């Protein structure tokens, strides 16, 4: 409803089912979530890993070139633009199929790139003969009066990863993910606790349902220093809206502990 | 009961609640527990930080001599002996009142001292005025069947302190604690989360009730590698017995996580 009192930023997540290899439906899918977006009063919408292309990281690999993977990153930017809210994506990187990643970029809502970044924490074996791994920390900057950074799926399962961020001046962790196969354990276990240790809100937005012989969990979610959800969504698709309004990160002995791990 | 069939570790937490300056009453209380424990088919007891002077830091600064400190930890060598079980405690270590810091050691069951640890990560403004932060990584090492590791109250906070125990082979975590003041996203937020990120069980035991002007908040849990509890107390003095039944640790880039924290 009304844009509240005390809240100067509310987001918007995209929580769908991609079609593998069709990467006008999913723009098209992308497109329709960003005007609904922007039709209630969000500034920014985060859409899910692989979105555009589906999660297929095999097929990905073998059937979509370099130029393809540029005109579905000119949509975005278009649809960025064209809808007048902040993006954020996940696309493979820009270099040829074997030497590119998987990324997620943000741009505001004039449609320029603000920061782009390369998934460190790549899944499994198919991730890992598909993609080439991220080598550099996770971007932070400021946005709509905060710092903003962009991790991917798998990353914020690893505490250093959060961590990374949250050292850089994080406090809004944007993660589009593709999480499957009924992991409660990620949204329900391992989010609250990046939020809390460090402080920080985080925003997790999945597939959902049938895609690439896999069923994404949904559970979509924003998650609030306090580790509480903000906001959730279930199993089916939908675009969920929100209103954002110890000192650990002092007290880590970080120069030990950067010799332990 | 008796002791079931896939399971060769029972443990036992003693929660309870100290007399500030009165170790011959708090040991007396840990006396109790560990034959308490025993009796019931236990092989190991934990039990919580600073128990034996009562957790108070300025006090025990102020106070406590490094031979009252060295009387306590030779009656604490004693139980374990003489109640033929494995013992952790927490006591101020070895050193004069200006140079030691909060420790946490494990003696066997015959007594022998297998393990000694010096808290790193101290706990507000009362404990940096009282204690030296220790230097050195959790020890881990072989008893029972496992590789158990300590570590100290707010250490097990941090993600980087329980990989560090982790990445050393960790599978077991015992951690005395002093949790006061409702806190209740520790064992119901980070706990579960250090135990599935890196795939270990840990023993979090604390005090509870008034003490040292504090009201420790009780709540000593065990939490399996699935973010289970698998035993837990309430706010009231206890004895807690449990048996014991994705690849975060070889997937971390911890090459570039180093040099991002
Ligand atoms: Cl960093
Ligand atoms: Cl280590």
């Amino acid at each position: 409803g009304l844009v509240p009192r005390g809240s100067h930023m509310r987001i918007a997540l995209m929580q769908h089912t991609a079609r593998p290899l069709d990467p006008q439906h999913n723009l098209d899918l992308i497109d329709d979530a960003a005007a609904r977006a922007s039709e209630q009063g969000a500034q920014l919408l985060l859409t899910p890993e692989l979105f555009g292309f589906g999660y297929v990281p095999s097929q990905i690999c073998a059937q979509v070139s370099a130029e393809q993977v540029d005109a579905a990153r000119s949509r975005l930017r278009g649809i960025a633009r064209d809808r007048g809210i902040a993006l954020v994506w996940s696309l493979p990187g820009p270099e040829g199929p074997e030497q590119r990643g998987i990324t997620a970029e943000l741009a505001d809502e004039h449609g320029e790139v603000l920061a782009s970044y390369q998934k460190v924490q790549l899944y499994g074996p198919e991730e890992k003969a598909a993609f080439v791994p991220g080598e550099q920390p996770p971007p932070v900057l400021s946005w709509g009066g905060r710092q903003l950074s962009l991790l991917v799926a798998y990353d914020v399962e690893f505490p250093e990863m959060v961590r990374a961020a949250a050292a850089r001046g994080a406090q809004l962790v944007l993660v589009p993910t593709a999480l499957a196969g009924d992991e409660t354990s990620v949204p329900g276990i391992l989010l609250p606790a990046r939020a809390v240790e460090n402080g920080i809100t985080l925003a997790y937005a999945n597939h959902c349902g049938p895609e690439g012989g896999l069923v994404f969990d949904g559970g979509s979610v924003v998650v609030g220093p306090a580790g509480q959800p903000l906001g959730e969504l279930g199993v089916e698709p939908g675009l969920l809206v929100v209103d954002l309004p110890a000192d650990y990160l002092q007290d880590r002995r970080a120069e030990l502990h950067r010799n332990w791990l």
